């Protein structure tokens, strides 16, 4: 029972999952609510699901969509999360053409920050793609016909070489592709089928657009390196020149998560007002329970 | 008449740089599909593919591969007029009706195998046979035909993921395996939520046996879905398989032998003389396999 949210539109249907837009009753705040039918999933989908939940609970970064609540039932799982009303970066690109380098950089600095933050938590994404880059109202990055559409162009070469495919360097290769699409408005590696796509990726070479700066081009080369073990950490890339143009006071650095605030007295008292107990507020937050109490508290933060 | 001798009826398919229209061949009333390609928007490699696909299409003459009736060339635009298969995809059919009973899978598989095997005797390999390529006509026979990557990987042979050559007819053999599995199970033997997952399954090469499946059928799956490319049989050898031939005891599936050239049908020759074509140009067009308006008319009178 998700009585504490009021369901508005459907924003997306899946085979065995739907996403609704919803209003969180106590705060009026808009949320996205993924409703998953667990009875329709097989073993490995359940592994992926449980893993996504574990991951998503632990991430707290202004460019990765925030988790506010999880509601479990035997048959159905509900994930209440932040809503990014801006739609996808992929889309934007096709509406607008490439981004000018200045713009690409604002977005890309967010993306690198988000993904590098994951890497420091030993979470690797493993198929970063167009689909996964969403936009908020003010156009900030928020990180999120079958599962293969759009997918191969982001695959790092080791996929096609029988090599292990689990390093953070795999994300590094994808961020490369992302950079390239942002600034050029198309993919650096494409083809009419898997065979063609694979030869391009494995050869690793890509067309330089006439307008591209050389700074940007050097950047791409730090990402799109065939040899997995010879790819820089995102942390090293963060110092790249192009990455810091107009940010001389302000080198892009590893994100530092802020210290927990589980006792905000403004929000505590407000909640006491709604008829929560101070007792349960503490338990839920310290316990990192993601129940309705913690959803309210997090949501009062916006 | 909108192009050569064809009136265009509805649009039955849009592509980014290509369009398929349903059309009526004015002289004969016969329905055709007309692929309208804008060459001005194709890059180098797509042109290579296109020119190859034309060379190939012109040379294939088989009751289960869609027939080519005319090519019309302009600097800017290419028109391929072909046979129209009104029954839609086998992909769709299966989703509408569930798996096929083994008996029915067999009727359609014998056609598919025959058609593909015919290509191999012309040293044409298809290289990305998929669901979308299997079309049905009015009588429900096989006719062999969001981006190019949708539904692609599940049909890929292991060698793609291992850095090996991906060019043998044994590549087709692997996909026919998958095709067989879909027809009788109504689902793919190798799937995943992303490339990584998909590649693990494919390179592992093991697949679920559906409880209802015959052991005949399962033995036949084993002759296709062999990991080692060099260890996969010719379709000519698989044609002899037991399951392939159940209910076809006086009638072992054999390599197709194509009928001999009928470039002199006096019935059709004279009919065309009537429409004011010259005898000499009819023979030139056919003997020279010209795929011009004269040959279109001749084939179309068929």
């Amino acid at each position: 029972h998700i009585g504490n949210y009021r369901l508005l539109k459907t924003i997306g249907k899946g085979n065995f999952a739907k996403v609704k837009l919803a209003r969180h009753i106590l705060t009026g705040k808009e949320v996205a609510v993924k409703i998953i039918d667990k009875t329709q999933l097989n073993s490995s989908s359940l592994q992926k699901l449980f893993r996504e939940v574990r991951i998503m609970k632990v991430l707290n970064h202004p460019n990765i969509v925030k988790l506010f609540e999880v509601i479990e039932t035997e048959k159905t799982l509900y994930l209440v999360m932040e809503y990014a009303s801006g739609g996808e970066v992929f889309d934007y690109l096709v509406a607008h053409g490439r981004m000018k380098e200045k713009e690409a950089r604002a977005k890309f600095r967010q993306i690198v920050s988000a993904v590098q933050y994951c890497h420091q938590k030993f979470i690797v994404h493993r198929d970063l793609k167009a689909e996964n880059l969403l936009l908020d109202a003010d156009m900030n990055i928020k990180i999120a016909l079958d599962a293969f559409c759009g997918a191969p162009p982001y695959a790092a070469p080791e996929l096609f070489q029988g090599k292990k495919y689990d390093g953070p360097e795999v994300d590094v290769w994808s961020l490369g592709v992302i950079l390239y699409t942002l600034v050029s408005g198309s993919l650096p590696f494409d083809g009419q089928n898997l065979k063609e796509l694979r030869e391009r990726v494995l050869r690793g070479k890509y067309r330089i657009p006439f307008y591209m700066s050389t700074d940007c081009e050097n950047l791409l080369k730090k990402f799109l390196i065939l040899n997995p073990s010879k790819r820089g950490t995102l942390e090293q890339i963060m110092k790249d020149r192009w990455m810091n143009v107009g940010h001389e006071d302000d080198e892009l650095k590893p994100y530092v998560e802020p210290l927990p605030d589980y006792k905000d007295p403004r929000r505590t008292e407000l909640m006491v007002s709604m008829g929560y107990t101070r007792e349960e507020i503490q338990d839920s937050l310290v316990g990192q329970r993601y129940n309705e109490v913690m959803a309210t508290y997090l949501l009062l933060g916006y």
